[PDB]
C-alpha cells in the first residue's frame, strides 16, 4: 500500500454513517420505527449519497432480536428494508444487504466473502447495511453489533474513509461533564477511563469499533443524531466544519 | 472433473427443493401466505432435512413484487423468513440467504460471489434461498425467478444433485391430456411443443432452468406439491419410488 495523503484539511474519500438505533425506535415500543425521524434522516442522507455516490454506506441501527439467533438476521434485514424504501421513495438507488450473506467470523474477526459489495459500489448505488447475525469457522452464530460494521469496510475502502457514528449524546462525555474532542486510537486509555467514570457496554462497543478503524487509518467521528439536521458538512474536510458541531474524533 | 455414477438405481448426494408460491398464497390476496399450508409443508421439508443435513436447500416461490426493482430483493427475503421461521419453530437449523448479496449476472449467466452458501451448508445448517432481483455487470438488476435458482448450485454442488420443483400440476402435460413422465435435456423439444400445446410463461422457466441443470448432470423433476404430504421417497434413488408418484423427470 503506498503513502496516503492524510489529515484534518483533506476531504474524504469514502463515508461510511451509522444511524443509531435511540435516534429513530424505542426500546418500551419493540418494532415500530419513528416514521417522522426515519424520513427526516433519509432526506438528509439522501444529499449525502449524491455526492458521494458510489462511496458511501449507510448502517442502520435498531432491529434488536443454539440456533436461534437467526431471527437477528431477520429483525435487522427489516430495518434495512425500512430505510431503503424509503430512500428509494426520494430518487437514491438504496439496496439493503445481509450482511450475514456476505461476511463470517474467523479467529473473531469479520471476513468480507462477497464481492457484491464492492460491485453494488462500483455500480453507483446505496448499499444499506445493518448489525447481523455471523456465522463462525465452527458454524456457531454470533451477534455482530451495527457499531461494528464499519470494520468490515477496512480492506475494501481505497483512500480516506470517514466514519461517523451518530447517536444520542454529542460524543464521548468526561469529567463538570465536557465532551471529550480528540482520541489517539493508538493509546486511547483515557477515552475508556472516561467511559467507567460517566456511565449506569453499548458506547464502549463503539470506542473499540472505531478505534480499530482508526488504527486502519480512518478518521471516526462519535456525535449527536437529529432528524432534520443538515449533514453536508461531513463531506468536507474536518478544518472547514460550522463552529456549532461537537463530536468525539477518534484518528491516529 | 472425474468419472461420477449416476442412474436412476443411484441415491442423490443433494436435493434442492423448490416450493411453488401457488401452493401456499393466492394471487388474488397479495402478500398473505396460507400458514396451514407453510406449516404442513415444513415439516414434510424438515424430515429432509434431517437427512439430507448440510446436504439441501429450500428455495420458496413467492413473494412476488429503474432500481425500482429493488423493492423485488425485500419482498423475497420476506418469503424465505417465513419458511426459516416456521422450520426453526420445528428443530431445523434454518437460514435464509438473499441471493442478490452472493450472486450477480455475467453475460446472462448466474455467478456465486460470496463463500457463505457453502459454508452454511458445510456448518450442517439448511440454506433457504428465493428469486431475487440480481445486478448484472452494468449494474442493472433483473428479476431472476425462484425457479432459476437451482441453476446457481451447479458449479458448487458434488456428486449427484437432485432438483425437485413442486407446483400446482403433475408435470408436463401433453396430447386426451397426460403427463410427459421423462424429457432428455439434451434434445428436449418435444416438451416445448407440448407446452405450446396445452397453455392458455412459468412453466417455460421451469422447463428452460431444470434442462439447464440436467445439462450439467442434475436429476430434475417437475411435480405436484401437497402440504401434508410425505416427501421421504425424495431420499431414494428414482427405481425405488412408490407407485403412485407422477412427475416429469429431466435428465441428459
Amino acid at each position: 500500500s503506498g503513502l496516503v495523503p492524510r489529515g484534518s484539511h483533506m476531504t474524504p474519500d469514502f463515508l461510511a454513517i451509522k444511524v443509531g438505533g435511540s435516534l429513530f425506535s424505542r426500546k418500551d415500543e419493540p418494532g415500530s420505527l419513528d416514521d417522522d425521524a426515519v424520513t427526516r434522516f433519509a432526506r438528509n442522507f439522501a444529499r449525502l449519497a449524491e455526492t458521494y455516490r458510489g462511496r458511501m454506506v449507510l448502517i442502520s441501527g435498531g432491529g434488536a432480536f443454539a440456533f436461534s439467533l437467526a431471527g437477528l438476521t431477520e429483525a435487522t434485514f427489516e430495518v434495512k428494508k425500512r430505510w431503503a424504501e424509503k430512500l428509494r421513495g426520494i430518487g437514491v438507488d438504496a439496496f439493503p444487504l445481509q450482511l450475514a450473506a456476505m461476511c463470517t467470523l474467523r479467529n473473531g474477526i469479520p471476513q468480507l466473502r462477497s464481492e457484491v459489495l464492492r460491485d453494488v459500489l462500483d455500480h453507483g448505488a446505496l448499499p444499506v447495511l445493518a448489525g447481523d447475525a455471523l456465522f463462525d469457522e465452527h458454524g456457531k452464530l454470533w451477534a455482530f453489533s451495527s457499531d461494528r460494521v464499519p470494520e468490515v469496510l477496512l480492506p475494501m475502502v481505497e483512500g480516506r474513509l470517514r466514519v461517523v457514528t451518530l447517536t444520542d449524546v454529542d460524543g464521548i462525555v468526561t469529567d463538570g461533564d465536557t465532551i471529550l474532542p480528540e482520541v489517539d486510537a493508538r493509546s486511547p486509555e483515557q477515552a475508556y477511563a472516561a467511559l467507567w467514570g460517566s456511565s449506569e457496554g453499548a458506547m464502549h462497543t463503539k470506542l473499540d469499533a472505531l478505534v480499530t478503524c482508526a488504527r486502519r487509518g480512518a478518521e471516526c467521528f462519535i456525535m449527536r443524531g437529529d432528524p432534520g439536521s443538515d449533514l453536508e458538512f461531513l463531506t468536507a474536510p474536518f478544518s472547514s466544519w460550522p463552529a456549532h458541531v461537537r463530536s468525539t474524533r477518534i484518528t491516529t
